[PDB]
């Protein structure tokens, strides 16, 4: 942001001054060419990443297996990584290397494969400039080699398009759609990751588009199903809305795609959200019962607008724990010892106070308890 850049650029300093070679790589790059603001600000450097603790005063050390020391300073995080290549056995091996361009020359694509020292120099040795001139996600070097190396990078690439509202080098397409059977070997919640920025990206239908045509939904776990109509869909910014219209446009529930991992908030939201779509009238009870963003997303699905928040909003209660009595109540009032029945009581009261029938008042209930029990 406003700091990180400068921030990388004094991380880089430091380096620099310890003898070390360092740069800003990757995306900030990228987004720095395109007039853009870096979400985040990763520097390449020569130094291993015990030298780089010795340098800074706070470091966070998760990923030092793979080079990367997160350093913090001045209210800021900096990802520092040394120069290393990786590869992903077909099981789900990190190679620390000696020089700048021995890393840039195994990254996914050329936008992605620059450099930038502190003195604004842009070293670029794949055309990554051009590429990011042309609107074009191209595989750095061999796109055969890039996709074998990690397949879940095919993905990315249509991650990558909707993003940048770039288009796919054709070669690099190509590539994919030999290699798309590749897919299979990639951990589901990596798959899900990339899945989630799609559905929430600008140009998300092109997205979806290059989805099929790059082969990807042949072999991705019910890849087939991705393969809506996707012209009505808007994003609300939740990426489970993605799932849900995929789901509702095609009729189906959500054990068709359990296969992704979801917790279980984000499967309840859906789960709950497709039963209002085929719950034919919405009453009072429906708004008591279901959440606010339930009741939202199965409008939205839907296409309709009504202002869900002020009817739930002026229901005579909000929840359970605001009723006038419980089932130890109901033992009292009955002579009747505790078991199941207590709730299928209490929801015969909570439905009449939910309508606005009875109301939550333990004396008033006392009275239509007697009188109907």
């Amino acid at each position: 942001d406003d700091d990180k850049m400068n921030t990388a650029i004094k991380v880089i300093h430091t380096l620099k001054a310890a003898g070390f070679e360092a740069y800003i790589v990757g995306g900030a790059v990228r987004d720095l060419l395109l007039g853009k603001t870096p979400h985040d600000v990763d520097v390449a450097s020569s130094a291993l990443p015990q030298q780089v603790k010795v340098l800074f005063d706070r470091t966070v050390d998760t990923g030092i297996d793979h080079g990367t020391v997160l350093v913090l300073l001045d209210g800021e995080g900096i990802e520092v990584t040394t120069f290393r290549t990786e590869s992903s056995y077909s099981d789900n091996s990190v190679e620390f290397v000696l020089s700048l361009e021995e890393d840039l020359r195994r990254r996914d694509f050329t936008i992605n494969a620059m450099a930038m020292t502190e003195d604004l120099k842009i070293i670029d040795p794949f055309g990554g400039k051009e590429d990011l001139k042309n609107k074009v996600i191209r595989a750095v070097g061999d796109p055969d080699e890039r996709f074998e190396e990690d397949a879940l990078r095919m993905l990315r690439a249509i991650r990558f398009s909707g993003q940048l509202d770039f288009i796919i080098d054709m070669k690099t397409l190509l590539s994919i759609r030999r290699h798309a059977r590749l897919i299979r070997f990639i951990a589901v919640e990596r798959l899900k990751s990339e899945i989630d920025k799609i559905f929430v990206n600008p140009s998300m239908q092109k997205s979806m588009a290059y989805l099929k045509d790059s082969v990807l939904t042949r072999f991705l776990p019910v890849g087939g199903l991705f393969e809506v109509d996707w012209i009505t869909y808007h994003t609300d910014g939740n990426p489970t809305y993605g799932w849900l219209y995929l789901l509702h446009q095609q009729k189906r529930q959500f054990t068709d795609i359990k296969d992704y991992r979801f917790s279980n908030e984000e499967k309840r939201l859906i789960e709950k959200s497709l039963e209002l779509t085929a719950l034919n009238t919405w009453d009072q009870w429906t708004f008591y019962k279901y959440t606010l963003k339930q009741l939202e997303m199965a409008s939205r699905v839907t296409g309709k607008k009504k202002d869900l928040a002020a009817i739930k909003r002026q229901l005579p209660i909000q929840s359970r724990s605001e009723l006038a009595v419980d089932g130890w109540d109901l033992i009292e009032w009955s002579g009747a010892k505790s078991g199941p029945w207590l709730k299928v009581w209490i929801e015969k009261i909570e439905r009449l106070i939910v309508y606005g029938i009875l109301k939550n008042d333990k004396e008033l209930i006392k009275d239509w308890f007697e009188d109907e029990y």
